[PDB]
């Protein structure tokens, strides 16, 4: 705990003044939990760029199953695999995918409009809207979406540094869940197959470029990015339009606007917090050199609040400089994320419908969180459209 009490529900409503005293007295601070955790945004780039830590040789703990996707891989199984999804998430591949994400969200805004104007943005709209896209994308109909919303979140708290016993569990039988329903999934493919992902993965399969469990687990790893941050960008946006009328404004009347205010909502509240790597040489960080098999925390989050690369880093503003296109919200390096493009793009469809149909949206009542240390998380969220 101490500088960073990862389960004290203050911090976990509010990290950021943590973050911002680590920056200052412990730009490499040995956490108790045996991470040495990484504040500055200058040292957290250059790090998520090192070819040398290593995703592949931490223990994932009950979250081991991450080891049999590119998330969980070092190179060269990790260009192995992600060269295989590659050609899914580029733009073109994102033009398609934009055009299902629009008919559901405009389906939904339909219901609303026709209705009382009232809903949960989070379950009713980002969830929704984002998971559909996801199903759309692998060739399935949507089915257990709670289940499987409720599972990401469950192994999430594994994830985080913080993680208990119990949460191990819950995350093993998780696990288990998953590997069942996408066995599931994919028995019914090759049964009957279509032109999905879930085809190309089975199809790579057979052509011996991945296991059988690759195949599985890196269903469930789409699963999980395909609705957990993009879900936390469309709440937190739809949250500031209510608060911040002009950025409602700004984003229907400006479109060379939209860009900077994805960015600036992703820097000022970043989804995930951290990345973990594991260094295999002496590593040189500022004043400290960190031995090799040292767990490092790179704070995504804090890098994004570092006052040396973003002025009056606390304040929001959608203004700044070069669209406030720096920050590392969607990581960097090797493991960069995969579905920045598709993520960009279905932020944006939420969010021009809205602003392209309603005069405004306001709260409809008080939001509902479950924020841990790894993923800031909004899980109910009632608003009412005019
Ligand atoms: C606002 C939304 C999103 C944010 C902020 C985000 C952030 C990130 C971050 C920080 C990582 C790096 C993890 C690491 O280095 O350990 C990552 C990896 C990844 N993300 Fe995203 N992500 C988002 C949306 C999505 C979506 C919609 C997809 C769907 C394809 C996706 C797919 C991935 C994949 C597959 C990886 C692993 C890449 C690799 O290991 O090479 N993400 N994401
Ligand atoms: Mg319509």
């Amino acid at each position: 705990e101490d500088l960073l009490p990862f389960r004290d529900p203050g911090f976990r409503a509010d990290p950021y003044p943590y973050y911002a005293r680590l920056r200052q007295e412990h730009p490499v601070y040995r956490h108790p939990v045996g991470l040495y955790v990484v504040s500055h945004y200058e040292d957290v780039a250059r790090l998520i760029r090192n070819p040398s830590l290593s995703v592949q040789q931490l223990d994932f703990g009950p979250a081991a199953p991450i080891h049999h996707t590119m998330l969980g891989k070092d190179a060269p199984d990790h260009t192995r695999l992600r060269r295989i999804t590659n050609r899914w998430f580029t733009p073109k591949a994102v033009e398609e995918w934009s055009k299902v994400m629009r008919a559901c969200v405009e389906a939904v805004l339909d219901e609303v409009e026709k209705g009382d104007g009232t809903l949960d943005a989070a379950d009713g709209l980002s969830l929704k809207c984002t998971f559909e896209t996801t199903c759309h994308i692998f060739g399935i109909e949507p089915t257990e979406m709670d289940a499987i919303q409720r599972k990401t979140y469950e192994i999430g708290l594994s994830l985080g540094p913080g993680g208990n016993d119990e949460e191990a569990r819950a995350t093993t039988e998780a696990f288990a869940w998953f590997a069942e329903h996408i066995r599931r999934l994919v028995a019914d493919k090759r049964a009957r197959p279509g032109e999905g992902l879930i085809d190309a993965f089975i199809a790579a399969q057979d052509e011996g470029r991945m296991t059988e469990e690759e195949v599985v687990y890196s269903i469930f790893l789409f699963f999980a990015v395909g609705h957990l941050d993009v879900k936390h960008l469309i709440n937190h946006g739809i949250w500031l339009m209510t608060q911040r009328p002009e950025l409602f404004a700004a984003y229907r009347d400006e479109p060379e606007a939209r860009p900077g205010i994805i960015n600036e909502i992703l820097r000022i509240d970043t989804p995930e917090s951290m990345v973990v790597r594991l260094t295999t040489q002496d590593t040189v960080i500022g004043d400290t050199t960190v031995p090799a098999g040292e767990a490092l925390a790179l704070l995504i989050a804090s890098a994004n609040r570092d006052p040396e690369v973003f002025a009056d880093p606390d304040t929001f503003d959608h203004t700044r400089p070069l669209a406030a296109s720096q920050h590392l919200a969607f990581g960097s390096g090797m493991h960069g994320c995969a579905g920045q493009v598709l993520a960009r793009a279905e932020a944006d469809i939420v969010f021009s419908s809205i602003v392209n149909r309603f005069s405004g949206v306001e709260l409809a009542g008080e939001p509902a969180y479950a924020h841990t240390e790894f993923l800031r998380t909004i899980t109910h969220l009632p608003v009412r459209f005019r």
